[PDB]
Protein backbone atom coordinates (compact mmCIF):
# COMPACT_ATOMS: atom_id res chain seq x y z
CA UNK A 1 0.00 0.00 0.00
CA UNK A 2 3.04 2.18 0.61
CA UNK A 3 5.72 3.40 -1.77
CA UNK A 4 6.93 6.76 -3.03
CA UNK A 5 10.13 7.58 -1.18
CA UNK A 6 10.07 11.15 0.09
CA UNK A 7 8.23 12.60 -2.89
CA UNK A 8 8.02 12.62 -6.67
CA UNK A 9 11.08 14.75 -7.28
CA UNK A 10 14.56 15.03 -5.83
CA UNK A 11 15.86 17.90 -3.74
CA UNK A 12 17.03 19.70 -6.86
CA UNK A 13 14.06 18.95 -9.09
CA UNK A 14 11.92 20.38 -6.31
CA UNK A 15 13.85 23.64 -6.16
CA UNK A 16 13.25 23.90 -9.89
CA UNK A 17 9.72 22.60 -9.41
CA UNK A 18 9.16 25.33 -6.85
CA UNK A 19 7.90 27.99 -9.21
CA UNK A 20 6.38 26.80 -12.47
CA UNK A 21 4.07 29.62 -13.48
CA UNK A 22 0.64 28.21 -14.27
CA UNK A 23 -0.60 30.64 -16.90
CA UNK A 24 1.01 33.32 -19.16
CA UNK A 25 0.33 36.29 -16.90
CA UNK A 26 -1.90 34.65 -14.31
CA UNK A 27 0.95 35.43 -11.93
CA UNK A 28 0.47 32.43 -9.67
CA UNK A 29 3.15 29.76 -9.68
CA UNK A 30 3.43 25.99 -9.39
CA UNK A 31 4.67 24.52 -6.14
CA UNK A 32 5.26 21.00 -4.85
CA UNK A 33 1.88 21.52 -3.23
CA UNK A 34 0.51 21.42 -6.76
CA UNK A 35 2.60 18.41 -7.73
CA UNK A 36 1.37 16.67 -4.61
CA UNK A 37 -2.12 17.37 -5.89
CA UNK A 38 -1.13 16.25 -9.37
CA UNK A 39 0.60 13.02 -8.43
CA UNK A 40 -2.48 12.74 -6.24
CA UNK A 41 -5.09 13.12 -8.96
CA UNK A 42 -2.92 11.02 -11.24
CA UNK A 43 -2.11 8.09 -8.98
CA UNK A 44 -5.70 8.20 -7.77
CA UNK A 45 -6.99 8.37 -11.32
CA UNK A 46 -5.48 5.06 -12.34
CA UNK A 47 -1.79 5.55 -11.72
CA UNK A 48 1.14 4.89 -9.40
CA UNK A 49 3.00 7.82 -7.75
CA UNK A 50 6.58 6.61 -7.92
CA UNK A 51 5.48 5.32 -11.31
CA UNK A 52 5.05 9.03 -11.97
CA UNK A 53 8.40 9.81 -10.40
CA UNK A 54 9.85 8.02 -13.41
CA UNK A 55 9.81 9.27 -16.99
CA UNK A 56 8.74 5.73 -17.81
CA UNK A 57 5.53 6.13 -15.83
CA UNK A 58 5.13 9.83 -16.58
CA UNK A 59 5.25 8.62 -20.17
CA UNK A 60 2.83 5.77 -19.57
CA UNK A 61 0.63 8.56 -18.26
CA UNK A 62 1.33 11.41 -20.65
CA UNK A 63 0.63 8.88 -23.38
CA UNK A 64 -2.55 7.42 -21.91
CA UNK A 65 -3.47 10.88 -20.69
CA UNK A 66 -3.29 13.19 -23.69
CA UNK A 67 -6.09 11.08 -25.27
CA UNK A 68 -7.70 10.58 -21.88
CA UNK A 69 -7.93 14.34 -21.42
CA UNK A 70 -10.82 14.38 -23.87
CA UNK A 71 -12.27 11.78 -21.54
CA UNK A 72 -11.04 12.85 -18.13
CA UNK A 73 -11.39 16.50 -17.19
CA UNK A 74 -10.03 20.02 -17.55
CA UNK A 75 -8.69 18.95 -14.17
CA UNK A 76 -6.95 16.06 -15.85
CA UNK A 77 -5.59 18.86 -18.02
CA UNK A 78 -4.04 20.41 -14.94
CA UNK A 79 -3.09 16.81 -14.23
CA UNK A 80 -1.63 16.82 -17.73
CA UNK A 81 0.22 20.11 -17.99
CA UNK A 82 1.73 19.48 -14.57
CA UNK A 83 2.55 15.93 -15.63
CA UNK A 84 4.17 17.24 -18.79
CA UNK A 85 6.23 19.43 -16.50
CA UNK A 86 7.17 16.59 -14.19
CA UNK A 87 8.11 14.75 -17.36
CA UNK A 88 10.04 17.82 -18.47
CA UNK A 89 11.80 17.63 -15.12
CA UNK A 90 12.44 13.91 -14.88
CA UNK A 91 13.91 13.88 -18.38
CA UNK A 92 16.35 16.75 -18.04
CA UNK A 93 14.39 19.82 -19.06
CA UNK A 94 13.41 22.52 -16.59
CA UNK A 95 10.64 25.03 -17.20
CA UNK A 96 9.20 28.32 -16.05
CA UNK A 97 5.64 28.09 -17.28
CA UNK A 98 3.76 24.82 -17.68
CA UNK A 99 2.86 25.51 -21.29
CA UNK A 100 6.56 26.21 -21.73
CA UNK A 101 7.12 22.66 -20.52
CA UNK A 102 4.19 21.49 -22.61
CA UNK A 103 5.98 23.09 -25.54
CA UNK A 104 9.03 20.92 -24.91
CA UNK A 105 6.63 18.11 -24.10
CA UNK A 106 4.49 18.77 -27.14
CA UNK A 107 7.71 18.21 -29.06
CA UNK A 108 8.11 14.76 -27.55
CA UNK A 109 10.29 16.62 -25.07
CA UNK A 110 13.27 16.27 -27.38
CA UNK A 111 12.39 17.58 -30.83
CA UNK A 112 10.55 16.84 -34.06
CA UNK A 113 7.03 17.87 -34.99
CA UNK A 114 5.23 18.80 -38.19
CA UNK A 115 1.46 19.02 -38.51
CA UNK A 116 -0.17 20.65 -41.51
CA UNK A 117 -3.87 20.45 -42.33
CA UNK A 118 -5.52 22.77 -44.83
CA UNK A 119 -9.11 22.61 -46.02
CA UNK A 120 -10.64 25.55 -47.88
CA UNK A 121 -14.23 26.60 -48.42
CA UNK A 122 -17.25 24.54 -49.41
CA UNK A 123 -20.51 25.99 -50.69
CA UNK A 124 -22.27 27.84 -53.49
CA UNK A 125 -25.18 27.00 -55.76
CA UNK A 126 -28.30 28.81 -56.92
CA UNK A 127 -29.67 31.97 -55.36
CA UNK A 128 -30.46 34.29 -58.26
CA UNK A 129 -33.09 35.15 -60.85
CA UNK A 130 -33.53 36.38 -64.41
CA UNK A 131 -37.05 37.79 -64.54
CA UNK A 132 -37.36 37.73 -68.32
CA UNK A 133 -36.70 35.08 -70.95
Amino acid sequence: HMGARASVLSGGELDKWEKIRLRPGGKKQYKLKHIVWASRELERFAVNPGLLETSEGCRQILGQLQPSLQTGSEELRSLYNTIAVLYCVHQRIDVKDTKEALDKIEEEQNKSKKKAQQAAADTGNNSQVSQNY
